């Protein structure tokens, strides 16, 4: 009862979707073993890459392929397209420049390979490298005029730094100059604040990604990332990591900070919060296939910002897609949230 | 539209997240700033309010302070029938000396209790206590039952960078239970083993930290199994929910995951999903958050009988938001819970 073709009046498109490199998995391992991986780290692959657990095991062979199995998988769900982003940290902890730049290199030219050869059915976002923001300036360039990619996916933060410092910034420029989103994914928080999460069993979706992402996203919007870059449109998926829930404090606090004058990187913004999430930030609901949520994120943003997400093969769930399709929603909200809107903001 | 005490609208305005302060427990606070014994939280917090010509911290720490004719004028002022009032973050949590943390809590319970004497149709109390000594604070939450008139108790969140989950504090609880009282978890600043990057970007207060903080905490205690324990008790939280109602799908979703993958020893089956416990065992009000999609949103999820209106004075003391209340789309049956008969309930007033 989940069929590709559109018929039902829109093409599922899901836009927050995973894949790995065994080459990349086996430098988590080795991290792992030699000490160097973060808590984080140790938490996330060595659950992932090492679990027995049929969940475990299942992702990682889903992750790992990227032909007729991942197809078997969309067409058996109704996914028409999926853009496919290297799954989180990516290379953003390795501490050998070198080593990083080579396997985000690998990765991204997998990916492309991947695409070219499902035109169809894959769209690609970049990995990066933003211990080297200007390399990674570079593979923003590489991945949107030589590779067919769409943006680039950042796995929040890198080595427990986060965008809003300045040494970022040729990251932000080469965005603004290829015209394209940046998706801000999650990763396990830094060890400068996983802990009391860690020890809890929660520093991984269940909380911890939500902490680390909607902080940076948050960050990003109060150092004024989208007066500096206007045209600027960074994603999260989550249903926002929270921030659509949390407008109200966030604006009310916000300025109160401003006024008060309490903090030296909380100055005064074009916009508010609220007007950034009506411009500048987008919306997917990977993890979150639940109406109320959904349709809180549409009012509040607008109808027009939020996407599907399926967040294959962390959350591969068909009566998830049954539940999407069956929402009280007119068709032409429910093409926009499947079909249109990614069309729009990914530039498909 | 006027604001007025009585009840006219059809409701009384009954506030349930309301603040006081202290000069002595203040004074401790620029004492362990001064001397260097004060977390990042502290510092960032208190050296702000307590220190802070800002004409929003200045007229914060004087109203925090009053406890009398000023206090009742503002409530006054804005329609607010009756404030519940609690102690303000952190209280007596971060101290060393637990002979004076014992001693100060114990002198803000008897000055809340001399106040709610004084003006018993405006002001109801929760006790402060100390979980550094959780024996001392269980016979706290019987003496505010049985002596003071309190109505249960408000916890700053962590203490010390410890966290109610850990069985040392289980005493506060048995103690709940035993005087059938609710449990308020109030934010606070997180610990520093967990404060830098927010504080960095002036993240590490109500703006988001004290979400974090209090959002994890209610977490832990509920994927703990505090509830499997104690299936009477019943835990507020302000601040709509500090995001758990809007995660809700996903909290349950990768808590299940967790559990069925024996991914964390610490993790095991509950007797409930996390939806069932925020409809059995927690309570939330909306301080902080005078927005009607969101207190619409967690009714739905939680329950209208679930939801309570909070003020949040005098950090949030705003008339316009009181009009938005009265003014929500909202039945009159609903909108009467809200603001009145829920808290009289919950609260057993
Ligand atoms: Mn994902
Ligand atoms: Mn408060």
């Amino acid at each position: 009862d989940l069929k590709t073709g559109g018929e039902q009046g829109y093409l599922r498109i899901a836009t927050e979707e995973a894949f790995a490199t065994r080459e990349i998995i086996d430098v988590y391992l080795r991290m792992i073993r030699d000490g160097t991986a973060d808590k984080g780290m140790v938490s996330l692959w060595g659950f992932y890459a090492q679990s027995p657990s049929e969940r475990a095991t299942q992702i990682l062979e889903r992750l790992l392929d990227l032909g007729e199995r991942r197809i078997a998988d969309m067409d058996a769900t109704g996914i028409d397209k999926a853009i496919l982003a290297l799954t989180s940290p990516g290379v953003q902890p390795l501490h050998d420049l070198d080593e990083a730049r080579t396997l985000a290199t690998r990765a991204n030219d997998t990916l492309a390979d991947a695409c070219q050869k499902y035109p169809d059915r894959f769209i690609g976002m970049g990995t990066v490298a933003p211990q080297d923001p200007e390399w990674s300036a570079r593979e923003i360039h590489r991945g949107a005029r030589e590779l067919g990619f769409k943006g680039i996916q950042i796995n929040s933060h890198t080595q427990g730094r986060y965008l809003d410092e300045e040494f970022f910034d040729p990251i932000f420029r080469a965005l603004v100059e290829v015209d394209q989103p940046l998706y801000i994914h999650p990763a396990t928080s830094p060890d400068s604040m996983i802990d009391p999460m860690l020890e809890a069993g929660l520093d991984g979706a269940i909380f911890g990604f939500g902490v680390e992402t909607g902080m940076h996203l948050l960050r990003l919007i109060t150092i004024g990332i989208f007066d500096k870059y206007p045209s600027l449109q960074i994603m999260v998926g989550h249903m926002g990591e929270a921030l659509p829930y949390w407008l109200y404090r966030l604006d009310y606090m916000h300025q109160a900070g401003v006024r008060s004058q309490r903090y030296e990187r909380m100055k005064p913004l074009k916009k508010t919060i609220e007007g950034y999430l009506k411009s500048n930030v987008l919306v997917t609901n990977s993890g979150v296939a639940w109406e109320p949520a959904i349709k809180f994120c549409q009012q509040v943003m607008g109808e027009d910002r939020v996407m599907y997400a399926m967040d294959y093969p962390y959350q591969y769930v068909a009566d998830e897609v049954r539940a999407m399709d069956a929402m009280d929603m007119s068709a032409q909200t429910k093409k926009k949230f499947f079909q249109t809107n990614a069309e729009k903001w990914f530039k498909l």
